[PDB]
């Protein structure tokens, strides 16, 4: 199969959370490639987010597997409300067993202290497939 | 052949531009390479950038093919004229169809609102081919 | 070989220090690994990570093989004392040549102007493994 996965989007809704949701179109369906085993090393890349929040704003990113997170982070602002949300790149990067059960990757958000969350253009979910075999 | 591709600079000049100009040795040529078709994974990686300016300063990076941009991102600071403009970690992530008339690679940037953009040590340009065949 | 090589953490120590020490876990054994010749690309991704002090603080990372460091860069704060010291993520992208006498590819860090650096949640080293032949 082309060992390289990808998905893109140029916007997300404006989005609020207390748990990790779907940045919807990140998402790559692995068991439909017919990729059933072996390793991906995947990239979440969104490289111009910003937050808007009365109390240090900032966005919790994740790698999720059908299984749950395997990986995450955050940016913050270092002001409680900054005079501008400046852009804010963010990448994220996971290697995962794709035999232990896995059928799709996809990325996720949550909100730090209440922020609201923006995409609001290009960002990217990659992947590269190896095996052993 | 290899299917790992690499440009490295320690520096650029320092650039003011209202579109986006070549970041001078950030350039894969895949046609030299003898790819004229599959996938690329295309990382830009300008961990060290700063902008300087009078109106929260910021640089846009792209991903350029001979076709033109493919993605494109931005850092913003969250200051009018930040105290001292610090150093704002950048990466975009892109997969290309090689396929689709692609010969070469390149990274550019352009001002946010009238920056001086500064690379003043180590940043990247990398892919990863992948073909179906 | 599995051409995908990858070592994560959940934290580091908090470290202050003028010179390059190891991210402890962000560390990919090579020659154990058989890969002797080739080319490796290599992601340092530390997402979440800040740096506390009194003078503009920051951290400096470093991709770094037995031979010494291959590539670097930092992130620092707009402020000389940050009201908090938000979260700024980091990513570094090089490519190394294995044939060059690499046996070990790790990440390294070290202060900006004295701060502490802080490393409390997953980062990440990753490899793909490329050859010629
Ligand atoms: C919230 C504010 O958003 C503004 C923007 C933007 C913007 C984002 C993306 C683009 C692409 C070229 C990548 C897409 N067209 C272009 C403009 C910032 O300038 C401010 O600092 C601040 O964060
Ligand atoms: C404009 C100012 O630039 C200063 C710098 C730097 C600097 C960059 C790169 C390096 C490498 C080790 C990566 C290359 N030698 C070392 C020092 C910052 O400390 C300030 O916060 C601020 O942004
Ligand atoms: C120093 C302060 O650290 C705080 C944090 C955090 C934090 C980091 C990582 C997580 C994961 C979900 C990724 C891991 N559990 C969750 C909370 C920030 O909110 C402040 O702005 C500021 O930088």
């Amino acid at each position: 199969h082309m060992p390289l996965l990808s998905a893109s989007i140029v916007s997300a809704p404006v989005v609020t959370s207390e748990t990790y949701v779907d940045i919807p179109g990140l998402y790559l369906d692995v068991a439909k490639a017919g990729i059933r085993d072996g390793k991906l090393q995947v990239i979440l890349n969104v490289p111009t987010p910003y937050a808007t929040g009365n109390n240090f704003p900032g966005i919790y990113f994740a790698i999720a597997t059908n299984q749950g997170v395997v990986a995450d982070g955050c940016f913050t602002y270092s002001s409680k409300v900054p005079e501008s949300t400046g852009r804010m790149p963010f990448t994220l990067v996971a290697t995962i067993d794709v035999g232990s059960g896995v059928t799709f990757v996809k990325g996720q958000w949550k909100s730090v202290r209440g922020s609201a969350m923006h995409i609001d253009s290009y960002a990217s979910l990659s992947a590269i497939w190896g095996t052993a075999a």
